[PDB]
């Protein structure tokens, strides 16, 4: 249970995702690649772009093969598109292996790359079902497992930033670990609790109960998972379905009511500040998500602090103060357990056993009074079904699955 070579192999800027160094081609071309458990394509910049210092140069790789097939991926924000191919891929601070993987060479994009994020591509770690153009394009991790003896599991320790902050002109640097093929016991303390992967597409899970400062939201538990709940390293925020979001904000507002913040703050569109080191953490409540256990009628809770859901942003004009962004936001596409959740925990994506593990992270930000927690079991006599069944479209139904 020791993977020293892979510890601290993640970097990034606060709110701009976590990336790992990868190489593509022969000889190896190094790129920084966003670690994304919310998608399933390995897609890299492969042409000049204003926000790229470098890109994958297929012509420089003796081992590159063109698959003679394009790929077009639109999404809420924008789109990326390009050409499918294969090449040799490695993770220098990962397992000592080289695999031939599918690579989408991004030739055109809109609102995909971010000025200053320092990443040039994305590593989709989710399952084939949500790969583009379709589920026949083998995702990277599937290729890695099939071609090597690497166990079918990876784990993520995402470590958040906190004041004092080093720089005023740039966003705070973040670090973390992606342990490929194993669990590193130095990265967590206490018990490691597992929730089932409901279905292998996204890393979909089931939330059975939500509490804000020990107070049950008392909603039909299907609301918590409408229309899905997923664990997504490629989302910064904790994102909650509309109804759940409104209930949560109401509760957090009430607990923090000694402070009257502008509406902009609760919408995540405006910072709030206190004098250096005087942030009244104790007025903000803890948030507990109870996740379905491996055992029928059991659940466990993961509990996060305001240190997780209030993101530090050092203002150039207000460098004397500690300023924060509210990082819980509304969703119309289900619960997203993003960096806000993951930064409290060491998270084990146990694909082999169709389960996700949570333990208290050795690097989570806390204070002397409260800690992020993973606690269980909680037993519920005749526990309800909290899963939502997404209405089946004719187009989806018409697909064959040979
Ligand atoms: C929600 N989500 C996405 O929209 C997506 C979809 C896709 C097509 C792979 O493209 C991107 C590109 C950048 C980011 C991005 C940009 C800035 C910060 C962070 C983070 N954390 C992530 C996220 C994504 N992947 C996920 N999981
Ligand atoms: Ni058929």
């Amino acid at each position: 249970g020791s993977f020293v070579e892979m510890v601290d192999n993640l970097r990034g800027k606060s709110g701009q995702g976590y990336y790992v160094e990868m190489t593509v081609g022969s000889p190896p071309q190094t790129l920084n690649i966003l670690v994304d458990t919310g998608s399933s394509n390995f897609a890299v910049g492969a042409a000049p772009h204003p926000f790229l210092h470098r890109y994958y140069q297929r012509q420089l790789s003796s081992t590159y093969r063109d698959l003679r097939k394009g790929v077009y991926v639109p999404y809420t924000q924008g789109k990326w598109e390009g050409e499918l191919g294969t090449d040799l891929v490695s993770i220098p601070h990962g397992p000592n292996v080289t695999v031939r993987a599918n690579i989408a060479a991004i030739t055109e994009s809109d609102k995909f790359f971010i000025n200053g994020s320092n990443w040039e591509g994305i590593l989709g770690l989710a399952y084939a079902e949500i790969a583009r153009p379709d589920d026949s394009l083998e995702p990277f991790f599937d290729s890695l497992v099939k071609q090597t003896h690497v166990p079918n599991l990876f784990s993520l320790q995402l470590c958040g930033a906190g004041f004092p902050l080093n720089q005023s002109e740039v966003l705070a640097s973040v670090g973390g670990s992606m342990i490929i093929g194993g669990i590193d016991h130095s990265l967590y303390t206490g018990s490691l609790w597992y929730t089932p992967i409901r279905r292998e597409w996204y890393y979909e899970v089931i939330i059975v109960r939500v509490e804000i400062n020990g107070q049950d939201l008392k909603m039909d538990c299907k609301e918590y998972n409408y229309d899905k709940s997923i664990v997504d390293s490629g989302t910064t925020n904790l994102r909650l379905p509309k109804k759940v979001f409104e209930a949560a904000v109401k509760s957090i507002k009430a607990a923090s009511s000694t402070e009257k913040f502008p509406d902009g703050f609760w919408l995540g569109e405006q910072l709030v500040c206190w004098q250096a080191g005087t942030t009244p953490w104790n007025i903000f409540p803890v948030i507990s998500l109870y996740l379905m256990g491996e055992v029928t009628n059991q659940s466990f809770r993961i509990t996060i602090l305001p240190q997780q859901y209030l993101r530090p942003v050092e203002d150039v004009a207000t460098s004397q103060d500690d300023c924060y962004k509210f990082a819980i936001s509304q969703s119309s596409t289900g619960t997203v357990m993003g960096a806000v959740i993951m930064e409290g925990f060491y998270v084990v994506f146990d694909r082999a056993r169709k389960r996700i593990g949570f333990a208290v992270s050795a690097c989570h930000v806390h204070d002397e009074f409260r800690t992020a927690a993973v606690e269980g079991p909680f037993v519920t006599l005749d526990m309800e079904d909290c899963g939502y069944n997404i209405p089946q479209t004719d187009e989806s139904r018409s697909h064959h699955h040979h």
